[PDB]
């Protein structure tokens, strides 16, 4: 099995004692500055937290996917079976941060990267740490 194409997707630590294998992981997150990050937020929730636009407007003009951008879909499903080698990677756990952008040309409202120029900001994307584990059984093994 490989899950080397996990660029977005860091702490891969897998449990392989058992046929179907136990895989945890943090996933990349995008969070909003202006109060905080709480996932568990719908699009309607941020965007009452955070003032851009109204309850009345459209779904079609509003963030689409605001301070919850789950990009990395929880965690696949690894199906149980016989393991003998196992390809790694290199995964991040990426920090996006976006503001507010004011598309005139469809009167939305959607995220824009910051700007260093733009008074003081914070980079578009940042990782949080680098750092993966796995425990492997007592039969043969490989890594790569």
């Amino acid at each position: 099995l490989d899950f080397s194409g996990n660029k977005v997707f860091g702490k891969m630590v897998l449990d392989l004692r058992q046929s179907p294998p136990l895989l945890h992981g943090e996933s990349s997150f995008n969070a909003d500055r202006k109060i905080g990050h709480r996932p568990d937020l719908g699009d309607w929730q941020i965007r009452e937290k955070v003032g851009y636009a109204n309850s009345i407007s459209p779904y079609s003009s509003l963030a689409h996917g605001y301070a919850n951008s789950k990009w990395p879909r929880t965690i696949p499903k690894i199906p149980s079976g016989e393991y003998d080698t196992i390809i790694l990677g290199y995964g991040h756990q990426y920090q996006a941060n976006t503001e507010i952008e004011y598309l005139s040309n469809w009167i939305v409202w959607r995220e824009a990267v910051p700007d260093s120029t733009s008074r003081h900001k914070r980079p578009p994307l940042e990782v949080l740490n680098s750092q993966c584990t796995v425990i492997a059984g007592e039969r043969k093994t490989t890594v790569l």
